[PDB]
């Protein structure tokens, strides 16, 4: 057998609202959308979102994300996604860092979790 | 630029543990593996896994993989885990999920 993908599921109280800031924010796009579940595309990256009640969840989802062109995706994002990331009152993004694991950015949406992008 | 690949995070309030079931039950390799964080792989899936205090977060950690002989692996982790635990391969694609003992639940559908 050979795994082949794997598909991050994030978690949301406001399913809706997350899907909207992915696709009509961040640039993916829907692949399905149904009231409770739904999965958005970018290149050969889909990620789930699934309905929560406890914000507890989302609060400790995370999800890593590899990228070819990291400073091209964070500048594009950068127009769109506030930078204050200690300011959590919305959806923001951290500055590029040198992580033992590579160089990365991580974004907080809006429901809470915590997307790292990590260049190739 | 373009995203390549992705890697879910699971969650457990036991990491080392949640790291024994995927390599030693399940077959994956160890990537990495520190006390709160952990990552193992197989083939061209790796999964992380981070440390959590409350239960309810792997309770709903959920992700899904897609793979190449779906029936092929499904009879390699039946010896090893109840039919953690796991369900029948049904129709939705082909797909079956398994719960791992932190909580976590992964579907593998069939490419
Ligand atoms: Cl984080
Ligand atoms: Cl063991
Ligand atoms: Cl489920
Ligand atoms: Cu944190
Ligand atoms: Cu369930």
């Amino acid at each position: 057998a050979k795994l082949t993908s794997a598909v991050p599921v994030l978690t949301a109280r406001d399913v809706a609202g997350a899907v909207e800031f992915w696709t009509d924010r961040l640039g993916f796009s829907r692949d399905f959308v149904e009231d409770d579940f739904a999965g958005v595309v970018r290149d050969d990256v889909t990620l789930f979102i699934s309905a929560v009640q406890d914000q507890v969840v989302p609060d400790n989802t995370l999800a890593w994300v590899w990228v070819r062109g990291l400073d091209e995706l964070y500048a594009e994002w950068s127009e769109v996604v506030s930078t204050n990331f200690r300011d959590a009152s919305g959806p923001a993004m951290t500055e590029i860092g040198e992580q033992p694991w590579g160089r990365e950015f991580a974004l907080r949406d809006p429901a809470g979790n915590c997307v790292h992008f990590v260049a190739e």
